[PDB]
């Protein structure tokens, strides 16, 4: 199965600046969700989960088919809360009925991690609704008690090499997480609705603490209040991960650099782009254009 991209009729880069442009806007109206912690990081994870379960050996799952829309995958256990993502683009969607399900959700994530003042992420149009069967099956998204090892077999599936993993997992300086949703409970840092190196500097600068949570997991804990989930952890119990979470929490342009290579790639596993498709897009924030 080869699926090619194909832009939304008639329409180029301002048509989907538009839909950014609604994303962010709405992003900062409705500030107070999630305890003010507000739609970005639900957002960018909605963006992963809907990516995620992209299989490179037979090209099934991915961004491309937007199938969370259906019940199988929304109702996946490991996508618990993300219809709270889904929700916030509902109104957006209803507004530019012409953006496919796929480009909607990546979109979202591009938005929330830019809007948050992440690094610039080109984005690519053309993803195109597939029906229910071809939504995959629950069960291709990680597990969180792990080791390394675990992470890093469980991303060569999504063809993600080792700084590939280390870079997309800073995404965990976003949001937190929430008992009945995972199984562990609590954010990584301060600035969870900003985004920066900050999962990588409490990785290794906070005391953590092995200790079991209410849901009976077991999670790292340090004094200031943050966690790791064991996978979280394993970045530095690797010696290569390790390596690589030193130079992420030593030089935020090269992870804000290679957090954006790795994330558009993510958003765009599956897809053939034609040749003459046109070339990514990259948004203007809402502080860039003035709104
Ligand atoms: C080994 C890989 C990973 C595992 C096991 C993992 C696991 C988790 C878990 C258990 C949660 C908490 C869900 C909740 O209780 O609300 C979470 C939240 C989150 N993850 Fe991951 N994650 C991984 C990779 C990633 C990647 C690759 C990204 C995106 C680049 C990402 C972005 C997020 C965000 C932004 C949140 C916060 C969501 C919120 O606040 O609602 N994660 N992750």
């Amino acid at each position: 199965l080869v699926h090619v991209a194909s832009v939304e009729k008639g329409r180029s880069y301002e048509d989907f600046q538009k839909v950014y442009n609604a994303i962010a806007l709405k992003l900062r109206e409705d500030d107070e969700y999630d305890n003010y912690i507000g739609y970005g990081p639900v957002l960018v994870r909605l963006a992963w989960h809907t990516s995620g379960t992209w299989d490179k050996h037979d090209n099934t799952g991915g961004s491309y088919g937007g199938t969370y829309r259906f019940k199988k995958e929304f109702n996946d256990p490991s996508n618990a809360g993300l219809q709270n993502g889904f929700k916030f683009l509902e109104p957006i969607h209803k507004e530019f009925p012409w953006i496919s399900s796929g480009d909607l959700f990546s979109l979202g994530g591009v938005t929330a991690v830019q809007e948050m003042q992440g690094p610039k992420i080109p984005w690519r149009c053309g993803r195109v609704d597939t029906p229910e069967d071809t939504t995959p099956d629950n069960g291709r998204l990680p597990d969180a008690d792990k080791d390394a090892d675990y992470v890093r077999t469980f991303f060569q599936r999504l063809n993600m090499n080792d700084r590939e993993v280390v870079a997309l997992m800073g995404a965990h300086a976003l949001g937190k997480t929430h008992l009945k949703r995972s199984g562990y409970e609590g954010p990584w840092g301060a600035a969870n609705n900003v985004f920066t190196n900050e999962f990588y500097l409490n990785l290794l600068n906070e005391d953590w603490k092995l200790e079991k949570n209410d849901a009976n997991n077991e999670q790292w804990d340090s004094k200031s209040g943050y966690m790791m989930l064991p996978t979280d952890y394993s970045l530095i119990q690797d010696p290569k991960y390790l390596s690589i979470v030193k130079e992420y929490a030593n030089d935020q342009d090269k992870f804000f650099k290679d957090f954006s290579k790795a994330f558009e790639k993510l958003l765009e596993n599956g897809i053939t782009f034609p040749k003459d498709a046109p070339s990514p897009f990259i948004f203007k924030t809402l502080e860039e254009q003035g709104l």
